[PDB]
């Protein structure tokens, strides 16, 4: 909790740095992008240091349930799933699913039923891991790192990646070999993860969210 953070003297923040325009690795190796900005913005707020722990996306509930980070901000849907187990912020994105290919692939998925018969890459633990697990005949391959997914998709070993919206429009921007074939797949928004006896950071960060709106 916030006493907690206190004591220590700075703010432990989680995330994934694979998922550019929220975070990423930039070309000094420092962690930046929106949700880094949003970091600082609490901590700032909060009378405190930042630190971020970059780490795979998978093991950030783990991390936080664990208390090695105090809060997940990393580009995270607020599933009910998750609310099983965590508590989130009040929402600050709204984004969706979309499937990328290959230009020079013949073919332009539009929806799940698309990808039955085809390899798909994702990240392990993501909401679009989720979703096309459910599908029977798509053929999931999964990876740690968003950047291991398109080198999958780029090198010819998978037919598609599904992913977030912004982020697809991110790597396609970086990669002039790969297209959006989909409108958006579903309807998500991103919160801020606390453990959910941490009711007092949790109404902090929804304070700050609604200072930034
Ligand atoms: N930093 C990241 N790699 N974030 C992945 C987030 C993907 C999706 N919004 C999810 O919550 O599962």
């Amino acid at each position: 909790a916030i006493d907690e953070i206190k004591s220590r003297g700075y703010l432990l923040v989680g995330l994934s740095a694979d998922f550019p325009p929220f975070e990423f690795v930039d070309e000094n190796g420092n962690i930046v992008a929106f949700d880094v900005d949003l970091a600082k913005e609490i901590a700032r707020r909060l009378g405190v240091e930042l630190k971020i722990v970059d780490m795979t996306f998978d093991g950030l509930i783990p991390s936080l349930l664990t208390k090695k980070i105090d809060v997940i901000i990393s580009g995270m849907t607020i599933t009910e799933e998750r609310k099983k187990v965590v508590a989130f912020s009040d929402p600050y994105f709204d984004a969706g699913q979309v499937i990328v290919v290959r230009k020079d692939s013949d073919f332009r998925p539009k929806t799940y039923e698309d990808l039955v018969g085809k390899t798909v890459a994702v990240q392990i633990g993501t909401t679009g891991d989720i979703e096309v697990s459910k599908y029977d005949g798509i053929k999931v391959v999964r990876f740690d790192k968003f950047t291991d997914a398109f080198l999958e998709l780029k090198r010819g070993r998978a037919d598609a990646v599904v992913l977030d919206s912004a982020t697809a429009r991110a790597f396609v921007a970086k990669n002039p070999d790969l297209v959006i074939s989909s409108g958006v797949l579903s309807s998500e928004q991103y919160g801020i993860a606390v453990r959910k006896e941490d009711t007092d950071l949790l109404e902090f960060i929804n304070s700050v969210l609604r200072e930034l709106k």
